């Protein structure tokens, strides 16, 4: 394959799919390498440790390491991993590096790469009354109980809710009315993170284990308020995180397809091989995905734009092999 995979140091789950899938966004990795961080401190900041990580994963022969990073952002109680999720992990790293790139060439790319626009709303039905609002999203949760594939999800996702008697909305001025609630899409971002919803709550959390399929390919222009001529929202899966198990243990591993390609490769820890497009879309319905990333079709090649080795500036590079110079004593 040619790719590095990274070290199985405990029971970091998620962490290491993740980060692959970070990796593999091209245009988020240069940008990281593009952070002032010569003036930081070598283990307690975030954006050093998420380029050291990078840099290796980049140049390394051997499996990396990633220590370094989970005492960056101190998570190290014997349950910080299990309790949280990837949304959560995810935030931790890309709202540290959005803040980095700050009165930077490179300011803006997270927003660039994830930000997208919602519009939610309330509506009474008898009275008029309407209460529009925008909201910016990173990712998106769907569910996925009584759902057989993406599509029955986002139409269920934009699905009108009611607000029938005895749940009835608080006009305020016009009382209590009977409501239709629902949200709306006004754009995709060039990166669509989608979460599944497979841990539930208490009615007696439980991983739900049902099928769910999803396509290499996926459409999305129904969804928004206003298509446009010229850019439709069609996306690329570019990788499936995948975990096999229940709610007190289980395995994780990432397919991806770097180059957007549709040459797949399997990310198990320190193993990476080549796989079928089938091992990683089809065998992975329900040993499931838990989270899909696409990218939109106009965007892909800068998205995954090629990343020589000249791309990361000498100062950074410098103080890298400085720390694994000292970090080779016995
Ligand atoms: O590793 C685990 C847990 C760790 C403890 C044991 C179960 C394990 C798990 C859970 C669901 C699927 C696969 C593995 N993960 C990673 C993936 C996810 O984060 C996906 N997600 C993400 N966001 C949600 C938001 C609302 C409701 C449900 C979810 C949800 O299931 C859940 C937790």
């Amino acid at each position: 394959t040619g790719y590095v995979g990274l070290k199985n140091q405990g029971a970091t789950c998620y962490m290491n799919s993740l980060l692959q899938t970070l990796f593999f966004t091209n245009q988020l990795r240069k940008a990281v390498y593009m952070m002032p961080t010569e003036g930081d401190d070598s283990s307690k900041s975030v954006p050093l440790a998420l380029q050291r990580v990078f840099y290796e994963l980049q140049h390394s022969d051997k499996p990396v390491g990633t220590k370094k990073l989970t005492k960056s952002f101190g998570w190290e109680t014997l349950d910080s991993f299990m309790q949280h999720d990837v949304q959560e992990l995810c935030r931790v790293l890309l709202d540290n590096v959005e803040n980095k790139m700050k009165g930077t060439c490179v300011e803006g790319t997270i927003p660039k790469l994830f930000r997208g626009k919602m519009v939610s709303y309330i509506q009474c039905k008898e009275v008029d009354y309407r209460s529009d609002r925008r909201e910016d999203y990173y990712d998106i949760q769907l569910s996925i109980k009584g759902k057989k594939n993406i599509f029955e999800s986002f139409v269920d996702y934009v699905a009108v809710e009611q607000l029938d008697g005895d749940n009835k909305y608080d006009a305020g001025e016009h009382g209590l009315q009977e409501a239709e609630k629902g949200v709306k899409f006004l754009t995709l971002p060039p990166v669509l993170h989608l979460q599944l919803m497979r841990f539930m709550y208490d009615p007696q959390n439980i991983k739900i284990n049902d099928r769910f399929e999803f396509p290499e390919q996926l459409p999305l222009d129904e969804f928004l308020q206003k298509t446009d001529p010229k850019d439709p929202a069609n996306y690329i899966l570019h990788a499936v995180l995948v975990h096999s198990g229940d709610n007190h243990g289980g395995h994780y591993v990432v397919y991806l397809n770097p180059k957007g390609d549709g040459k797949w490769c399997k990310f198990d820890d320190d193993v990476v091989s080549r796989c079928t497009k089938e091992e990683a879309i089809e065998h992975n319905y329900g040993t499931n995905a838990y989270m899909l990333v696409y990218i939109r079709e106009s965007k892909l090649s800068e998205v995954l734009q090629a990343v020589t080795d000249h791309d990361i500036p000498q100062q950074l590079v410098e103080r890298l092999q400085e720390e694994k110079r000292i970090e080779a004593q016995k």
